[PDB]
Order: C-alpha cells, then sequence, then structure tokens
C-alpha cells in the first residue's frame, strides 16, 4: 500500500474513545516543536487539507522543562480560554528557546501583557477554576496516549503521525506529505 501501518503512521494498540479528531501535542521547550510552528506550520497546512466538520486540537506537555514546563501548560491553557494561541505562540517558542528571557511565570506573563493581554484578565484566567480544567484536559489527553514524545499528532484517538519515515530533503515536500497523511487518516 502507498499509506503503510509502520511508515507514514503507527496505530495504537490502546485505541482512546471520544478523542478530539485532530489532536496535535507540543512543548515550548521541544526543538522540534519550534520547526513545526515557525518554519514549517504544520497545523496550519494540515488544517487546509482536512475537510470540514473537523476539530484541531492542540494541548501542552509538562514531562519537559519541569517547574517552568507546568507554568507553560497553565499558561496554555490560558491563551486557549482567551483565545490568544496565535499572538503568543510565537512569542513563547522565541521567548524560551531563540532568546531565552522566559525563566519564570512572570515571564511568561510579560509576553501576554506585550501581546496586550490585561494584566487583570490574565491573573484572573490563570487562576480560574476554567484554567485549572483545562489544565486537566491536557493532562488527561496525554495521559490517555502513551505520550512521551513531542511533537505528536493522533487521528481519532487511534492513529499516530510518525514524520520519521516521510523524507526530509525539501521541507515543503515533508510538510504535504504530513499533512496528506492526516487526510488519508482522517477518511480512514
Amino acid at each position: 500500500a502507498q499509506y503503510e501501518d509502520g511508515k507514514q503512521y503507527t496505530t495504537l494498540e490502546k485505541p482512546v474513545a471520544g478523542a478530539p479528531q485532530v489532536l496535535e501535542f507540543f512543548s515550548f521547550f521541544c526543538p522540534h516543536c519550534y520547526q513545526f510552528e515557525e518554519v514549517l506550520h504544520i497545523s496550519d497546512n494540515v488544517k487546509k487539507k482536512l475537510p470540514e466538520g473537523v476539530k484541531m486540537t492542540k494541548y501542552h506537555v509538562n514531562f519537559m522543562g519541569g517547574d517552568l514546563g507546568k507554568d507553560l501548560t497553565q499558561a496554555w491553557a490560558v491563551a486557549m480560554a482567551l483565545g490568544v494561541e496565535d499572538k503568543v505562540t510565537v512569542p513563547l517558542f522565541e521567548g524560551v528557546q531563540k532568546t531565552q528571557t522566559i525563566r519564570s511565570a512572570s515571564d511568561i506573563r510579560d509576553v501576554f501583557i506585550n501581546a496586550g493581554i490585561k494584566g487583570e484578565e490574565y491573573d484572573a484566567a490563570w487562576n480560574s477554576f476554567v484554567v485549572k480544567s483545562l489544565v486537566a484536559q491536557q493532562e488527561k489527553a496525554a495521559a490517555d496516549v502513551q505520550l512521551r514524545g513531542v511533537p505528536a499528532m493522533f487521528v481519532n484517538g487511534k492513529y499516530q503521525l510518525n514524520p520519521q519515515g516521510m523524507d526530509t530533503s525539501n521541507m515543503d515536500v515533508f510538510v504535504q506529505q504530513y499533512a496528506d497523511t492526516v487526510k488519508y487518516l482522517s477518511e480512514k
């Protein structure tokens, strides 16, 4: 077959019921995640080839960067609650991996302030039980599915993208192969 289990994707032994259609996991500490976001624009190119009626979800993980890692998972819950993902993703990646100006929760907060979210609004969000459950959702989803590595994408709680088995000679061709694989898995 042109698409083969173990080649562009793997199958979960232990399928996850009720799982989001396209579920992606990342960390702001994750170097391939940086690439996926700023150079390859994976999420965006997947969206463009997905049918419609299909929801895309993106969650942060705790297992990188210790204490700061958990703060970043809370901050991403804040971002999801406020709908400001698009405004903080780049400054968070660059503040962690490029400029290395993110070293504490207060530094994460600065990124939001500078992106124009108001202090009061951010801190109320940070402390809110709606953010608490959004943190739980991120954790449970990762727990449900094995997760010890990022970047990761899972389709319909059954299939996991295997970018190692795709060619990287041309970044453009890598991305299309990836997105086309998601489309294929989505129609499966």
